[PDB]
């Protein structure tokens, strides 16, 4: 799809049998999301945002999918304020930003 | 253009006659930059990240040109570890995310 900028970038996307909304977030080398459960191990990570540190656990191998594109991917779990959908699955569904 | 997300989709803005590297930022409502002097009268605004919350000077009708586009808008400015480009500014020079 085309999604445009004017409201947040949010879109449905499926993981762990079930359907959340997230987003769309080109300014996020990771994607993110809030507090949730996932099966298997996971490593402590560090990422940076605005407000500093936040300490998250890294989630390998995780099945996903973001509008109908599916992928496995990392995803780190953690209090964010809000699903975010990083650089590393946005790349793997081809999306690129255009002007 | 199209930007893609492999790598931290960087681009070239000017702002008060000098260029400079910022992210472009879907995720962000509003662009922020690091500290830097804006002529004129500023109000304090409280922006929300991962690691919470931040005060920013916001200077209102600043120029600015992002990738050769032109415009006038609102930019924050505070401790950011990072010049972003949010979606005020990038609605205006016709920003979307394609996949
Ligand atoms: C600070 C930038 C460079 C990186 N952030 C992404 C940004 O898009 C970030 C996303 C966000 C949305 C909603 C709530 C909180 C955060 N928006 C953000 O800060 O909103 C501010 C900027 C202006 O207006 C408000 S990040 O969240 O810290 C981040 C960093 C690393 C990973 N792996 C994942 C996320």
């Amino acid at each position: 799809p085309q999604i445009t900028l004017w409201k947040r970038p949010i879109v449905t996307i499926r993981i762990g049998g079930q359907l959340k909304e997230a987003l769309l977030d080109t300014g996020a080398d990771d994607t993110v999301l809030e507090e949730m459960n996932l099966p298997g191990k996971w490593k402590p990570k560090m990422i940076v945002g605005i407000g500093g540190f936040v300490k998250v656990r890294q989630y390998d191998q995780i099945p996903i999918e973001i509008c109908g594109h599916k992928a496995i991917g990392t995803v780190l779990v953690g209090p964010t304020p809000a699903n975010i959908i990083g650089r590393n699955l946005l790349t793997q569904i081809g999306c690129t930003l255009n002007f």
